[PDB]
């Protein structure tokens, strides 16, 4: 069906997994990932079962194909791929917050990209199992910014001491980055 | 169906925007995006916020899928967008009005990639919150040329009397470029 | 749907209008172009009144896409595209008739192209508003040839003096063009 | 939806037009082409006019709708084709005669590549009015063979018996180029 | 319809002739080629019969198009190439026994791969009219092995006098060459 | 209307084979190559074997149609591939397990180029009928490895207490190599 789908190669399951649900449930079909199973197999219940399952090998690689082995349901061959990625590992939480704490602000890389940057490894920590605040995502979003970025930490730590969100500030940081670009 | 769309990347968030909205509003689903939430909510809802967000989740590329990986309306997905690619700053307004009012022709350059460049400036200045008619885009393209169109440039100040328009503006400064070309 | 329309880039309108016509009378939404607005909207008239804009909309280039702005119907799409470029100005056809009088023959080019040439260069003039007669065409054609193409010319004109028409004279001069040929 | 039919583009006429008829026929439109006009003209006359006409401008180029652009029926577009790039020329038929007549295999030059030729020389042969029967064919290919076929040719001429036909003739020289060329 | 089809431009006939007849059979067309010819014509049996010709002329290039000028029917024009492609020739059978024996095998080149070309040599043969029994293939395999293959060629003749098939002389070769593999 | 299985070319047959039979279950076909032939074939037989017989040939590659050029049923297409790309042989077995047993892991090459090597020596034991557990992949994956992962390993061996699977054992390896690179 649709070829936006990348094949799952190990990396990036998040996105994969979300993608083929997504395109199950554009065909009616998702019912057979998260339903409820019937007592008794009907008519209804034997197309969906396998058009799944048959979406879900389309869109695997050749390496990854041993999930299925032909006698593995589709909601099953999405557990088993849980089972093993979408899991609360320590190791995977670890080097998520070393590759985080490693983040610096290069002259070379715009303010939009390393926030984006940013917040994708702090999307993919918390799909790790680690749970993170409001107030904790700040503290990492500082931590990487240059000297640069000094006073206007202390205008956001000094005045607002209510709204203080990540999105405001990231909108003041966006807002302020102007002021070093034409100064350089 | 329509692949003329460009996955959204970063880049251009106007142009993918207006492209959703109006593949959007083709399928009658656009009446989830502007309006308002009836308190009846039916199939005639649900179906519709269904597709919309799996139109948004199939036009957005795999690393921007991190707006929509929870549970979030289609109207809150395009307000996520809108308040990161869209941010509304003053100081941006300033800059970005700073830097087209010393926006000039170079003679090694043709007169479709200054077109280019303004028109990306002021989708840039729209995007930003400041307002802009389409007079005073016309006065900003004319004064940013240099005096070998001046003629031209006053036969459209002076002699014109339909409502102007950009479109007319920068078709009559094709001719007369085509004409200096010609002439050179 | 078909891929064969190149998006609309402010060059070849009449091609690309002449395509999106024949695009949407394939779809039997042409109706919404060129009709009878009836006094109420029915359901029939809700949904071509929609893909008729999308289809044009998907058809345009991303600096073009300003002529919809979500609230131009798709009629007035079309409309607004003719009243800037499918306009009679006089300025196009001084260019037109400047382009048409520096015709010349090069022998690197054959007399099949260089009349291809001439009749878009004449169609395009046509469009402009202008009115050519026949002879008139024929004028135009024979001051564009080199010096090879003068007795026959002649024979066109003692000889020939009621179907003197264009056709006849691409035919005489394509029949004696091999003459030159393997004259050299 | 067949895209085997590359848009004309003023090159191999003939093909395209073939193409182009074998398509209509297909949908039950050729009927419109080949035959009479009934005084008593209904829905199966305007959808199959419609139809053809819809075909013929998705199958021609951008550059080549100019013979379509006005309002004219299926017939007189390929009629106007016709006139142009199928045109009757006696002078034109004995110069490709000529041109024919004279034509030689060279030695780096493969089999194939001379039976194309003489196929395109063929084409604008008939094209050109020329009206030529298959045995003539077969003669004006035997003719312009070096001697190292010629035993075969005789083989041809003589010991062959039934319906003989270019394809036969085409394939037996294959086979003995292939023989020559394994023996040197 | 499917893309996997190679138009036929004269080589390979037997597997252009196997898809077509395949493509034919997956719309229920395929009857055209080989069925009943009905006294009289009726709807049915007026879609099929031109479905079948524009399939075949969509599959053929642009030199062999003239098997079918407009008025050679869909089972016709497989039947044309039949009597010059499909046919019992002397030639051909010539040609491919001096192929076949000159096979020889090569250090680049492995063994599964020469199996088969060899059975697709010998499949061409047979469909070029000859017979070949059982043994007759294994004597024409065990020619074109090196000096290297020799002794289990005896373990072959002497040991096995029943089972001697194709099939298991081509699986003890198999096994076999690994044994040189490893021995240089 | 699935693309993504390649067409058979002799490489991966295993990867080949499971894509056609998942396609093949998706389409209630399955059923006729795993399982019994009853004695009432009837149309739910007929029209089953004619969709695996096409799917079989649209799938196979132009040189490898020999399979199935004669009336040969969807199972024995499959059985005679299975009878040539995946052969049982003991001295094959024997010669595969040595290669694999000798495998090591070079500093120049990635995990991830190892792991496809070892997915591939580990398919060629498969398919040649070496019966493999999933402890005994792990162990011969892990006994292929430098000094540098003998930690892990044993926190593999050791402290792992759930049901130990290759998908696994291969995402440790990869963080362990991970971190390794960080740390050199």
């Amino acid at each position: 069906a649709k070829r936006n789908i990348k094949p799952f190669d190990g990396e990036k399951y998040a996105i994969w997994k979300f993608r083929i649900r997504a395109l199950l449930a554009e065909q009616d079909v998702l019912k057979v990932v998260d339903g409820l199973m019937p007592n008794e197999v009907d008519d209804s219940w034997k197309k969906a079962e396998r058009c799944a399952k048959s979406t879900i090998i389309e869109y695997l690689s050749d390496s990854f194909l041993n999930f299925a082995t032909s006698d593995i349901t589709a909601r099953q061959i999405l557990e088993n791929l849980d089972a093993v990625y979408e899991r609360k590992s320590l190791a995977s939480q670890l080097a998520l917050r070393k590759r985080l704490l490693s983040l610096k602000l290069s002259s070379e890389m715009s303010l939009l990209s390393h926030f984006h940057i940013f917040d994708e490894l702090i999307s993919e920590l918390l799909a790790a199992g680690a749970k993170i605040e409001e107030m904790d995502k700040i503290s990492h979003l500082l931590i990487t910014l240059p000297s640069c970025y000094d006073g206007i930490i202390t205008a956001i730590e000094t005045l607002s001491e209510e709204n203080l969100t990540l999105a405001f500030v990231k909108n003041r940081l966006l807002d302020q980055e102007i002021k070093i670009k034409n100064d350089h």
